């Protein structure tokens, strides 16, 4: 008899559920770039949605797009947003809470990229302009002046996705499994981007943080309580802090709800991928990612509010420790990139699996102490300060990880559920810290960090 699932709030920087318990979502992106859009039959298989059930996952980065939303200028596609919020309905019956990724790369199929639709950018790429398609086709001067277009509102760009994004909030309004709108994808500066190196964009971000803003009011008007996330300037993944909320650069945030929604690449592992250069490189990639959660905790201190990383790994199980690590240490969730539509084969069998598929306290009845997992042999400790709660903490256990079962132990509290179940649920003695500990049965387990 699985818990009902319920809007998130953000309190602070926790997002709290509907039973008054903080949550961690772990979970997948599955995006569609290409038109057309969610066609019957290339969806997400009942079979797909019971792999993500069975690895304990719990949300689902699903891309949506102003190309898709609004593929001619000014009209909706209501039949595009019927397929939509099927998807979504089918998710959120199994538990996943869905955030709706207003995907984007490259700004527009104009440049092989996708996104934004044709018909709102006027500059196109000349027969003569190199494109290395992605990700170097983001240096390319028409692509540049096109983003351009889109922060000067030269042609109502950011009007019309602020009616296709309005038109989306409308219609998810009143579905509790929907975690919010992420407002824009991988956001680049344009032009004046070489303004955001070696240490950041300070006035491109209060455009930027504007132009959210905009965007936010517009869906908002529509749908007054759905989360937004926020991303960084998408020069934050080649290590540039942000400046968003940060006054009086930019202004501090007045507005209820909004999530922030940033990226950990590893930059050799994708040029690795992309470009060909050589793996090894790689040996930096603790460093780098180690900066980019420096960003985050500066964001985390300075404004307050949640954040969830919506994209990480692209199929490199070298890399995810250090996303996965230092997540943990936050207790900041995640969404993997990518879970495609109509698996054959269970993908999560192998190297990445076993690192992505963890015991792991999908909700707690409590502020969230310290965290550890093993991904090597399941052993798992969590601490957390009881606070008063409708349920009691879900605490999902791997599939992976306990080929002989699972043995539990908790200090300052009891296990309610049954031996043997995927999720073990956790009632407090008192008001005093609970420690729950989680292994194979000869193991003698993880002790809490500090
Ligand atoms: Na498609």
């Amino acid at each position: 008899p699985a818990t009902p699932i319920t809007t998130l709030q953000a309190d602070g920087t926790h997002l709290v559920d509907g039973y008054g318990r903080t949550v961690l979502l772990h979970g997948v992106n599955n995006v569609d770039k290409d038109a057309p859009y969610l066609p019957a039959g290339e969806t997400l298989t009942p079979q797909d949605i019971d792999i993500l059930v069975r690895h304990g996952f719990n949300t689902v980065r699903l891309g949506t797009s102003f190309d898709a939303l609004m593929p001619q200028r000014g009209q909706i596609d209501e039949a595009y947003l019927d397929r939509l919020t099927g998807v979504v309905d089918a998710l959120t019956a199994r538990g996943m809470h869905v955030l709706l990724d207003n995907h984007q790369d490259g700004l527009s199929k104009a440049w092989g990229g996708n996104g934004f639709p044709e018909w709102a950018i006027e500059s196109r790429p000349r027969e003569w302009e190199p494109n290395p398609g992605f990700p170097l086709y983001y240096l390319m001067p028409s692509l540049n002046a096109g983003w351009d277009e889109v922060w000067g509102n030269t042609h109502g760009a950011l009007d019309h996705l602020g009616t296709a994004l309005g038109a989306l909030a409308e219609r998810v309004e009143g579905k509790p499994g929907v975690m919010g709108i992420e407002l824009l994808n991988e956001p680049w500066p344009g032009s004046r981007f070489l303004s955001c190196f070696p240490n950041g964009c300070p006035d491109f971000d209060r455009t930027y943080q504007a132009a959210m803003q905009k965007l936010t009011d517009a869906v908002r008007a529509q749908n007054p309580t759905i989360p937004v996330y926020w991303e960084p300037n998408v020069t934050w993944n080649q290590m540039m802090p942000s400046n968003l909320f940060a006054p009086p650069v930019t202004p501090a945030l007045t507005t209820a709800d909004v999530v922030f929604a940033p990226h950990d690449y590893c930059i050799p592992s994708q040029l690795a991928i992309y470009l060909g250069l050589p793996q090894a490189l790689r040996g930096l990639c603790v460093p780098q990612q180690d900066l980019t959660w420096s960003n985050i905790d500066a964001i985390t201190e300075r404004a307050n509010v949640p954040t969830v990383i919506t994209s990480f790994g692209d199929g490199d199980p070298t890399v995810l420790k250090n996303t996965l690590a230092r997540a943990d240490e936050r207790f900041i969730g995640w969404q993997y990139w990518h879970f495609g539509a109509g698996n054959a084969t269970d993908p999560f069998l192998g190297e990445v699996g076993r690192q992505l598929v963890r015991t792991y306290p999908q909700a707690t009845a409590g502020e969230p102490g310290r965290m550890i997992f093993d991904a090597d042999n399941g052993d798992f400790a969590y601490r957390f300060t009881p606070r008063a709660a409708t349920r009691p903490t879900e605490i999902f256990v791997s599939d992976l990880h306990y080929p002989d079962g699972y043995a539990v132990q908790v200090d300052g509290g009891q296990v309610t559920s049954a031996p043997g179940a995927r999720i073990v649920t956790v009632v407090a003695d008192g008001s005093g810290p609970v420690t729950v500990k989680i292994n194979r049965p000869g193991s003698a387990g993880a002790e809490v960090p500090d």
